[PDB]
């Protein structure tokens, strides 16, 4: 099928690959093309897309996994539904937020992120599953207001029936920017699917942050910055991040105008409960889930 | 709703109280009567009752717990159906076993502690229970062939909506003579649900034991033994188990005639693999269920 795509124009490009606006049957698609370096991602993805039924409103959902060959080599192509407002990460630049839409879219993300993180047994069920690159640029905003979480090349695996823990065998490693204290300090326990799930709780701190700076209150708003956008430069080093979030305990900083608007001081106060030193401290993706439901 | 119930014999009397055969609406209950030195195993047997959706066929149902002053004093009461048949300790020692019903009880038994482990979600869900006294006492045996769990006094609960691990608060601890390695040299951990599960699995392998030994092969049988009969004596001391079990690293002798039965060397294979002293390498409780389910 990666033979009858049209790929129109490129609309993200990094290590990974490159990401395209592609026509199929009549309709938009994305095209992730992987970099001759990253197979092991292409094959992790393909690999959960084929034997796990993973189907959800807020994870992207896969139209095809192809092997083709463009001018005598072969690329892998991951097919998928194209999000035309982008990811959060250029969304969130583009625009601010009121109450409504900025709760839509952390719950909606907490919903994708739970469905992952819990196993379901039976007929057309799934193992537990950490992501462990979650992020802003993983993150696929729909024309409803939810979003989707993409990119699965990383996940880990687990299921209760079985003392056997699914790391695959990929050198990649998550975005620097975005790891936990003990990943930045390698005292993760890597044996244990339970820390896998207390990393993404970290990354999801980071991005609930990161759209909350962007909800409006009282008239005013903060610009769009990344995750420690203050202390780290782009790209940062293993080291630079190691400093900050390890040697210096530091975690990103709340706005005070947040405190007088009781959305974003609830927010607040749960971010900073995935930001505990102590990965066991750490809320449950199901927790949030429930607490941002009731928020208001 | 104790008042609705007369106590008619009492079937068992020792250390945890007493229990009766009661009479209530046309049919047999059981009653059990905690002794005041138990208060807490009540308690928390009362807790999980009134807050935990628990219901499975190899699960002993409760039908109330109450509190009622007789001889002007105040008895705790728990009140469940009845099993004419006693409980697996009076059955295994009352008759022998063929192949169908010697698995029928110890996949009854892997069904109930499974359902106990497993955390379910939703409306009819509820936190994953580690049992913590598991012993042929404990299993009461149906008319059916099948058996189910009683004894939440010592009962350890886990959920994906807290990190938290609710213990009890109870001075009591399990039977000594089931005890796994790590607690008797008091190396788990204590912070960690799993380590709970890894202790109910030691003790299902010596049930699983006691059982096998009441199936008859090639007219072979054993006389019905506890656990360890042969090096320590009745009420062993918790010295007198860390010693069997930590320092000599003895396990329950296999008699060489399973070797000459499939469905025995099955048994004494899946024994084997609750008995590790490495708790982590011990199988779950679902997949002993699932490898009884395919042992004929
Ligand atoms: O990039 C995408 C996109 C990427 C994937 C995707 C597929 C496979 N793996 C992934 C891993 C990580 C992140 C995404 C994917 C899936 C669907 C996607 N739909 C849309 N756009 C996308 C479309 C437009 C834009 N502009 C930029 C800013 O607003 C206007 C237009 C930016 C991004
Ligand atoms: O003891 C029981 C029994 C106990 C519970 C029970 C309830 C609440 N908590 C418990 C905690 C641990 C163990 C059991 C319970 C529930 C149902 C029960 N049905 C029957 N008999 C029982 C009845 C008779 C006998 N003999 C065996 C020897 O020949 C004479 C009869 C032995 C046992």
């Amino acid at each position: 099928v990666a033979r009858d795509i049209t790929l129109l124009e490129c609309v993200g490009k990094g290590r990974y690959g490159e990401v395209w606006r592609g026509s199929w049957q009549g309709e938009n698609v994305a095209v992730k093309i992987f970099s001759s370096r990253d197979e092991k991602s292409w094959f992790r993805e393909t690999e959960l897309y084929n034997t796990v039924m993973l189907r959800h409103e807020n994870i992207l959902g896969f139209i095809a996994s192809d092997m083709t060959s463009r001018h005598s080599s072969t690329q892998l192509w991951l097919i998928t539904h194209y999000h035309e407002m982008g990811s959060l990460y250029d969304y969130l630049q583009l625009t601010t937020l009121d109450t409504v839409s900025c709760l839509r879219i952390v719950l909606s993300i907490a919903s994708g992120l739970a469905h992952l993180h819990i196993e379901i047994f039976g007929t057309q069920g799934k193992p537990a599953i950490a992501h462990r690159d979650l992020k802003s640029k993983n993150i696929l905003v729909k024309k409803n207001g939810q979003c989707c979480i993409a990119d699965l090349g990383l996940a880990v695996m687990h299921s209760q029936s079985t003392n056997q823990l699914d790391v695959g065998n990929n050198p990649r490693v998550g975005t620097k920017r975005y790891m936990a204290p003990e990943v930045l300090d390698e005292t993760i326990q890597v044996d244990c699917f339970d820390s896998y799930k207390r990393v993404d709780i970290w990354a999801f701190g980071l991005v609930l942050w990161e759209v909350a700076r962007r909800m409006v209150s009282n008239g005013i708003v903060e610009d769009y910055k990344p995750p420690f956008y203050d202390v780290v430069p782009n790209d940062p080093s293993f080291e630079d991040m190691r400093k900050v979030v390890c040697v210096d305990q530091q975690r990103p900083n709340i706005p005070n105008r947040w405190f007088s608007d009781p959305t974003l001081t609830s927010l607040a106060k749960l971010m900073k409960e995935c930001w505990y030193q102590n990965p066991s401290a750490r809320l449950t993706a199901l927790r949030i889930k429930k607490t941002l439901t009731k928020i208001d």
